C-alpha cells in the first residue's frame, strides 16, 4: 500500500534527531550536533519536541525499538535498516547503563516547566539555562530500564546490557514504590503504578535468560495488576504505552507459556481495539477509521497497538482471529501513512503531504524565542509521527498545536515495530542518498543601518546576527570590518590622523573592541569590531540573537570633504537595517560571511 | 513689629531669582546663571517656580515696583534698597521694550503645559525642550506693558520708557480686544476684560506727562468697568490684581483730581477690606485676621490692598480714616511676616520659621526632574511671599502644594510697596553681606563600582554625573581618566600593548571615546573616556543626569600577573555603585574633581 521500507527508514532516522550530545559518529542529521555537554549524563534522547530526558518514556521507546528488533530483525535485512535501527537502540541503552548510581538512578535530566518555557535548540540551550538532574528509585521509571536492557541484551548480544537489566530490575522489585519518582509529575507522572513494569521488566528477562525464576516473578505480578473499572478482569480498555506495557506482557506470556489466562486477556483486549468491538465495548473511532483512544497522541497508541496485534496474529494458528487481527493493525498503520479522508501522511518528511510545522524546537530552528519566527521550519524531522487528528478526523498542520502536532520518541517506537512487520512481508527499497541535503539561509551577518549621515561623519547602526541552525552553534572570535576608502581625505589634504572613531551605543554585556583605522591596500581601510567572547551572541532570544553597536567615524567638525559614496561597507544601506554582504563577518581569521574589498 | 527694612531688601533680591539670561552684572544670586538664551526675546523675569515670561503678571509686577519707587522712593533711601528696586525695575522694562514688533508685541516665551511638566533648573531647561514665542495685540496685556513702562518712564527718568509706554497704550487702545491673547489661556486668562488696563495705562500717562488729554481718556473709560454684580455701582469686592488694576487707578485718580466719585469709590473698596466692613459686606477674614480673597494667593492679594490702603490713607486728612486704613494695612504686611496664629513667616529666608520647601524650580535643585529628591532645597528663595494659609489659618510646607507654597512676580509686587511704606516709617537696618554663600554639593563627578573583576581584568561600571546647581551648568568637553600602575605588567615581561581595552556597555545617544592606554609617569599609565557633546550629560532627567559606561582593560585570558589594587583609581571601589575622587573629571584640559596620582 505504501513503500513500508522508506517509511521505516524515516522513522528510524527520527531517533537521531533527538540524540543528546555528544552525537555517535554516523548521526546522519546534518542539523544536529553536540548539545546539554554539562548535563550529568550525556547521550540518550531527548523525549519530545523539547530537551528534557525523561527516564521513563525514554526506556519504554528503547524497550519497543529493541521488541521490533526480536520480533523481526532478521525480516528486514533487506530493507537495509536493521544495522540502523541497532546502533540507534544501542546508543539509549548506553544512556540507560550510565543513569546507574547504585542503590538509585539518575531518572531524569532537565526540568520540564523551565526547559519548556524556552522556545529554540538543543545546541544553544546552555546559554538560556543551567539543566539539573533527578535521582531515585521509582519501580515504574527502574523497571521500565530493566526491560528495555533485558531485551537489548538479547537482540543486541550484549552481556553489560543483560547485566544492569538484572541490577535495575533486582532494584525496581525491592523497592516496591513509586514515592521517589516525582520530577516527572504532570508530564509522565505514573499512572497505572508499577506491577505492570514490574511484570514487563521480568517477562523480558525470563526470554533474555530461560531461568524459571522469572516466569515465576511475572505469573505473579499479574493479580496486582489494575481491574476493569469495578470487574475481576485485568485492565485492557486501554493501550500498551509508556506508562504501561502490561498488554504487550500478556501477549508475550501468551505465546511463551501457550497458558490459556495470556490468550484470554489477548484477544479481549485486542477485540475492544477492533471496528467488531468486545460485546458491545471499544474503543472510539473516528468516522475515517483511526482508534482514537485519547486527545494526546491518537496516532502513537494506534500503531503501538497495530505491532501488539500483528505480533500475535502471527503468534496463532486460527484464521478467522489472525485475519481480524491483522486487518485492524495494517488499517491503523496505513491511516498513519495516508489512508484516511485527507489522503495525507502523518509522517514528517514522508508521503503525500505530510505535516510541516511538527511541535519540534530543534527542528524549527528560530533565533528568537519566538513559534512563528521561521514561519516555516528550517529543518525536516523526518520520520516524526505526529499526535494526529482529532476524534472527528479534523487536523490543521500548525505549530502552536502541541496536541496533533507532538513528536515524541514514544509515538515512534510501536509504530517501528509495525512498520518492520510490513516491510517484512511488503518489501520497498528505501530511499538511496538519505537524508538529502536541506537548503540553508544565512547563519552569521552583519544587518546595517546609516543611523546619521553628516557632512563630516558615518554614523552606522550595525546588528551582528547569530542566526546558526545547521546546526545552531556558538562562535567565540566573532567579528566583522566596516571597509572605506579615503581618497577623498587625502586630497583634501588630511590624513589618517584626523579620522575618529566613536561609540554612539553598545549593547549592554557584550564585551567588544573597535580596532584603529587600519590600512588594507591603495587607499581602502578599515575598522574591525571585535566581540571577545561571541559566545553571547546566540540563538536563544529576541535581545541575544544579535549584538547591536553604534558606531561613528568622523572627519573634524566643520570639513567638507568626507565622503561615504566610495566606501565599499557603505554600499546599499539605507536608514532601515538590511542584511549586507559588504561588512563581511570572520570566525577567528576566517571570513564566514560577506565580501572584502577587491575580492 | 519687625525689620521692614531686612523683609524689603529680601523681597527685592527675589527678583533676581527670576532673572532670564542674559543676567545683569550685578546680579546677586550665586545659583543663578544665563538660562533661556535661545528665547525670542532676552531677559525680563520667570513669572513663578516656572520659566515661563507671562508678559500680563510681570508687567503687572514692574508696575507695582514703579508705583513702590513713584510713592516711596525719597522715603527709603535709609534702607540702602533704592538702587536696589531701581535696577531690578528696570531689568523687566527693558524686556516689556525688547518685546515690541510694530504692530503687535512678544507676549510669551514658553508653552505653559510643556514647561510646567518638567521639574529643573532654568540654565538647563534647552536640553529638554525648545520653546515657542507668542506675539498679540491683546489689550489687557498690551496695556498694562504701556502702564509699567509709563510709572517707570517717571521713576527712573526714562524718555525710551515714556515713548514706548504711548506706543503700547495707543495700540491697545486702538484694538479694544484680547482677542490675540491665547497663549496664556488659563494661567493668565484676562478675566475682568481689558477696560481696566486702558484706565490703569492712560492714569500713568497722565502722571507721567501732565497732560490733561491723558486724564480725559481715563475718565472716559471709568463706565465700561465691569459692575459690582448686578448694580450700577462699579467693582469693589476684590482686590488690585494683576488682571485687575482699576482699584488703584481710582485711588490715583482720588489723588490727582479731588474728585468725590474717586474718594467714594476708594473708601467703598478699602472698607470692604477692612474689618469694619462696607454697609455690612466685607471680605472673608480668618480667625488669625488674615483677609482670605481667595484659595490661590490669598496673601499676594491681602499684602497688595495693604499697600493701596497705605496710599490712600497717606493721601487723605481724616485721622479716624486714616488709623483704620493703616491699621488694616499693617495687619496683612505684619500677619505675612509673623503676626498669625502659627507666629510663623510665609517669606522664604525671613523671620521666624519661614517655609522651607517653596513651589520653585531652579531654587529645589533638582537633578532628575522628580520634586521629592532632592528632599530640602539646595538653595535660599529669599523674600518670596508664598501663596499662604487656608481660609483657617491651616499651611504645611511641602513642595507639591502649588497653591499654598506657590510664588510669583506678582505676589511680590505689592509686598514690596507695603514694605517701601513700613521701612520709611519704622526704618531697620538691612543685613550686611547678603546673600551669605551656600554649602555646595560636588557637581560633577564620577560614580563608580567594580562591575566585573578576575585574575586577568578589571571591568568599571561609571556613571559620570552632572548634578550641578551653582549655578545648574552644561560642559561640552567633558571626560575623566581612569588611573593604573602597569608595574606588573612589565613584571611579567608584557608591554602595554599587550593590556586591552574594551567596552561592555556605552549608554544610547552619548558619543563617547577612549583613549588608547595614555603614559604619566613612570609605571603609571591611564585611559580617558572623552564625552564628545558632553552637555548631554545634564540635570534634567533620570536617564540624563549621569552618562553610564562598562569598561573593562584585560590582560590576555590565562594570564596571572593583573593587579587592580596598585592602581589609583581602583581606591575604595565597591561592587556597589558610590562616588569617586579618584577618577577625577576634567572640562577641556582643566580638573573640576578628584585627584591625580602623584598630584
Ligand atoms: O485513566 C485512563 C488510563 O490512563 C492511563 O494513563 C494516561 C493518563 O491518563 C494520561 O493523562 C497520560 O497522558 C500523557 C500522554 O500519554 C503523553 O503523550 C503526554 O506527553 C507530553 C509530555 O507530557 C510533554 O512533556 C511533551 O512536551 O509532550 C508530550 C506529548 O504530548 O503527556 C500526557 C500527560 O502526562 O497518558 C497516560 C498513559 O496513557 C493509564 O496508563 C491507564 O492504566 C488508565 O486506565
Ligand atoms: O470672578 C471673581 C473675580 O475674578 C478675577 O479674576 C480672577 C480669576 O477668577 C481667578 O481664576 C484667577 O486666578 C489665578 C491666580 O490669580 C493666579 O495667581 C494663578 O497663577 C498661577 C499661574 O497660572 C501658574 O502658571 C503658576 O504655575 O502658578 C500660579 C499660582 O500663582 O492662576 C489663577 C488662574 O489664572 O485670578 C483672577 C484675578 O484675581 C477678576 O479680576 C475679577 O474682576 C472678578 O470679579
Ligand atoms: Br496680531
Ligand atoms: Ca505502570
Ligand atoms: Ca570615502
Ligand atoms: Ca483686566
Ligand atoms: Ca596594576
Ligand atoms: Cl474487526
Ligand atoms: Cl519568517
Ligand atoms: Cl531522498
Ligand atoms: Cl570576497
Ligand atoms: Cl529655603
Ligand atoms: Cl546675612
Ligand atoms: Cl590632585
Amino acid at each position: 500500500s505504501y513503500n513500508y521500507a522508506e517509511a521505516l527508514q524515516k522513522a528510524i532516522y527520527f531517533y537521531e534527531c533527538q540524540q543528546a550530545g555528544p552525537l555517535p559518529e554516523w548521526n546522519r542529521v546534518e542539523w544536529r550536533g553536540d548539545a546539554t555537554m554539562n548535563d550529568e549524563v550525556l547521550g540518550g534522547w531527548y523525549d519530545a519536541g523539547d530537551h528534557v530526558k525523561f527516564n521513563l518514556p525514554m526506556a519504554y521507546s528503547a524497550a519497543m525499538l529493541g521488541w521490533a528488533l526480536y520480533e523481526y530483525g532478521d525480516d528486514i535485512e533487506a530493507s537495509g535498516q536493521r544495522l540502523h535501527l541497532e546502533r540507534n537502540l544501542a546508543f539509549a541503552l548506553d544512556y540507560l547503563v550510565a543513569c546507574d548510581r547504585g542503590d538509585s538512578v539518575v531518572y531524569q535530566i532537565g526540568d520540564g516547566a523551565a526547559d519548556h518555557k524556552w522556545w529554540g535548540s538543543a545546541e544553544v540551550i546552555e546559554k538560556e539555562m543551567t539543566r539539573p538532574y533527578f535521582v531515585g528509585k521509582g519501580s515504574a521509571v527502574v523497571g521500565q530500564m530493566a526491560a528495555a536492557l533485558a531485551v537489548g541484551s538479547i537482540v543486541l548480544k550484549n552481556d553489560t546490557y543483560l547485566r544492569y537489566a538484572k541490577k535495575y530490575f533486582e532494584l525496581a522489585d525491592a523497592t516496591r514504590s513509586d514515592s521517589t519518582y516525582t520530577a516527572a509529575n504532570g508530564f509522565y507522572s505514573s499512572h497505572s503504578g508499577f506491577w505492570d513494569e514490574l511484570l514487563w521488566a521480568s517477562t523480558w528477562l525470563y526470554l533474555a535468560t530461560g531461568d524459571r525464576n522469572y516466569l515465576d516473578k511475572a505469573e505473579s505480578y499479574t493479580p496486582k495488576l489494575n481491574r476493569q473499572n469495578q470487574t475481576t478482569d485485568i485492565e485492557y480498555q486501554w493501550a500498551h504505552c509508556w506508562d504501561d506495557c502490561h498488554y504487550g506482557a500478556m501477549i508475550l506470556l501468551a505465546r511463551a507459556t501457550g497458558k490459556e489466562e495470556y490468550h484470554k486477556f489477548a484477544q479481549m483486549h485486542l477485540d475492544w481495539w477492533t471496528p467488531q468491538g468486545y460485546n458491545g465495548k471499544r474503543v472510539a473511532y473516528t468516522p475515517g477509521g483511526l482508534a482514537h483512544l485519547d486527545t494526546w497522541g491518537p496516532l502513537r497508541y494506534a500503531t503501538t497497538e497495530a505491532f501488539l496485534a500483528f505480533v500475535y496474529a502471527d503468534s496463532i494458528n486460527d484464521p478467522a482471529l489472525k485475519q481480524k487481527y491483522y486487518n485492524f493493525a495494517k488499517s491503523q498503520i496505513d491511516y498513519a501513512l495516508g489512508s484516511n479522508p485527507d489522503n495525507r501522511s502523518y509522517v514528517v518528511g514522508f508521503g503525500n503531504n505530510p505535516p510541516q510545522r511538527p511541535h519540534h524546537r530543534t527542528a524549527h530552528g528560530t533565533w528568537l524565542d519566538k513559534r512563528d519566527i521561521p514561519e516555516k521550519h528550517r529543518h525536516v524531522l523526518y520520520g516524526a509521527l505526529v499526535g494526529g487528528p482529532g476524534r472527528d478526523d479534523s487536523y490543521e498542520d500548525n505549530i502552536e498545536d502541541y496536541v496533533k502536532n507532538a513528536v515524541a520518541c514514544d509515538y515512534n517506537a510501536g509504530f517501528v515495530g509495525a512498520l518492520c512487520r510490513l516491510t517484512a512481508e511488503y518489501g520497498g527499497t528505501p530511499l538511496a542518498n538519505f537524508p538529502p541535503p536541506e537548503q540553508r539561509d544565512d547563519e552569521f551577518f552583519v544587518e546595517a543601518a546609516i543611523n546619521q549621515a553628516s557632512d563630516h561623519f558615518t554614523e552606522i547602526k550595525a546588528l551582528l546576527n547569530n542566526r546558526s541552525s545547521w546546526p545552531a552553534r556558538l562562535i567565540k572570535d566573532l567579528s566583522y570590518n566596516y571597509y572605506m576608502d579615503l581618497t577623498e581625505v587625502f586630497e583634501a589634504g588630511y590624513s589618517v590622523d584626523d579620522i575618529k572613531v566613536t561609540i554612539g551605543y553598545c549593547e549592554s554585556g557584550m564585551d567588544v573592541e573597535i580596532s584603529p583605522i587600519t590600512h588594507l591596500y591603495d587607499n581602502i581601510y578599515y575598522i574591525k569590531i571585535s566581540y571577545i567572547d561571541g559566545t553571547n551572541i546566540c540563538p536563544i532570544g529576541q535581545e541575544q540573537y544579535a549584538a547591536e553597536l553604534q558606531f561613528r567615524i568622523a572627519a573634524p567638525q566643520g570639513t567638507k570633504f568626507w565622503d561615504p559614496t566610495n566606501d565599499f561597507s557603505y554600499q546599499g544601506l539605507t536608514r532601515e537595517l538590511a542584511k549586507t554582504k559588504y561588512m563581511p563577518v570572520f570566525d577567528g581569521a576566517t571570513k564566514i560571511f560577506g565580501e572584502v574589498p577587491g575580492g
